[PDB]
């Protein structure tokens, strides 16, 4: 059973998923002197006026907000996409000291944290379906940095500690994801991977220049979390992040100049 450790972290999964040594995978460096601006790049379009949030779990790799995704409520499209992307869930990644957490990086600067809102294309009909197709999904990243707290991120910090461990979960109706988004939507864009297991290679990368601000205390939070299971020895969730992978044959494409 993977996970972040020695023993089971991502230097090991390409055992049991052999696409973790593939063409496209995630996440990458973006080197922003070679990201090339794309000026037939549409403005990203995010509608999450209708959005319906359901529950929040602590999956034992992250915690996640899942949202009802049986209707076009909250959707992505425009930017780099063709069609229509449904959003399924956001979840984190964070590391165990504010100098890393983040999955992407920038000219080599590592995040605190990043926030991943998971979207799929509703040309497959559900999220299995959009995991086998190399257009299936839309991940919208966001990076955290530590200094002045998230206001619209505080409900979440606030019912973490009733989802300690692994299989926890929690009725959370009616949060707003529009409250974790920076002031700009600039982007850049790759095709790549899913992060985690089974690291399928179906995701369009729309990673915003802009960081989100949190405040110490609200990562702190995050940082109590648990991998392990009620019962279990205690094992902080913490450095739940992959590292960068090879670009390989790939462009890295700018929204902006
Ligand atoms: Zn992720």
């Amino acid at each position: 059973h993977w996970g972040y450790g020695k023993h089971n972290g991502p230097e090991h999964w390409h055992k049991d998923f052999p696409i973790a040594k593939g063409e496209r995978q995630s996440p990458v460096d973006i080197d922003t002197h070679t990201a090339k601006y794309d000026p037939s790049l549409k403005p990203l379009s995010v509608s999450y006026d209708q959005a319906t949030s359901l529950r929040i779990l602590n999956n034992g790799h992250s915690f996640q907000v899942t949202f009802d995704d049986s209707q076009d409520k909250a959707v992505l499209k425009g930017g780099p996409l063709d069609g229509t992307y449904r959003l399924l869930q956001f979840h984190f990644h964070w590391g165990s000291l504010d100098g890393q957490g983040s999955e992407h990086t920038v000219d080599k600067k590592k995040y605190a944290a990043e926030l991943h809102l998971v979207h799929w294309n509703t040309k497959y009909g559900d999220v299995g379906k959009a995991v086998q197709q190399p257009d299936g999904l839309a991940v919208l990243g966001i990076f955290l940095k530590v200094g002045s707290a998230k206001p619209g991120l505080q409900k979440v910090v606030d019912v973490l500690d009733s989802i300690k461990t692994e299989g926890k979960s929690a009725d959370f109706t009616n949060f707003d994801p529009r409250g974790l988004l920076p002031e700009s939507l600039d982007y850049w864009t790759y095709p790549g991977s899913l992060t985690t297991p089974p690291l399928a290679e179906c995701v369009t990368w729309i990673v915003l220049k802009e960081p989100i601000s949190v405040s110490s205390e609200q990562v702190l939070k995050f940082r109590k979390l648990n991998f392990n299971g009620e019962g279990e020895p205690e094992e902080l969730m913490v450095d739940n992040w992959r590292p960068a992978q090879p670009l390989k044959n790939r462009q890295i494409k700018a929204s902006f100049k």
